[PDB]
């Protein structure tokens, strides 16, 4: 089979995980998608000439059993850590997602991309500079996105794939 990249989209409720994923996969913006639905989505794409499958888990938070969370973190190869630029608590929550994914995978080298979503909105509580500072500390890319206008969306997911490739080659 073509190479498959198992991607996982994490972040606080309301940041745009579902909207980002549906924009990537289906090329349209959702105003409303139940915050409690967690599902996986698939798309065959070409990234830097490679035809590959993206298998993307749009997470929604607590699971029936914590074992289910740990399972998707172990199977996931790369993580989009999403906050919204108008939600400071969602940015603060990134510290927890960073930790938890490393903790479950028992690894210091986990492919991740920091995503500041909703950049089409002028309303902003997290300046680009502060997010750059956090991404610098993690040694990962930082991309601002809008699921609404599509700005940055392919970049966020394709960059994550490229981070996975860099990890695999070691
Ligand atoms: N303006 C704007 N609204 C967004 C964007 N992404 C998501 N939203 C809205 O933010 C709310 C939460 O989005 P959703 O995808 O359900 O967030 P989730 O809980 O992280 O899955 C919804 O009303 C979306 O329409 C974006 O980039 N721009
Ligand atoms: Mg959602």
């Amino acid at each position: 089979g073509m190479t498959e990249y198992k991607l996982v989209v994490v972040g606080a409720r309301g940041v745009g995980k579902s909207a980002l994923t549906i924009q990537l996969i289906q090329n349209h913006f959702v105003d409303e998608y139940d915050p409690t639905i967690e599902d996986s989505y698939r798309k065959q794409v070409v990234i830097d000439g490679e035809t590959c499958l993206l298998d993307i888990l749009d997470t929604a938070g607590q699971e029936e059993y914590s074992a289910m969370r740990d399972q998707y973190m172990r199977t996931g190869e790369g993580f989009l850590c999403v906050f919204a630029i108008n939600n400071t608590k969602s940015f603060e929550d990134i510290h927890h997602y960073r930790e938890q994914i490393k903790r479950v995978k028992d690894s210091e080298d986990v492919p991740m991309v920091l995503v500041g979503n909703k950049c089409d909105l002028p309303s902003r509580t997290v300046d680009t500079k502060q997010a750059q500072d956090l991404a610098r500390s993690y040694g990962i890319p930082f991309i601002e996105t809008s699921a609404k206008t599509r700005q940055g969306v392919d970049d966020a997911f394709y960059t994550l794939v490229r981070e996975i490739r860099k990890h695999k080659e070691k």
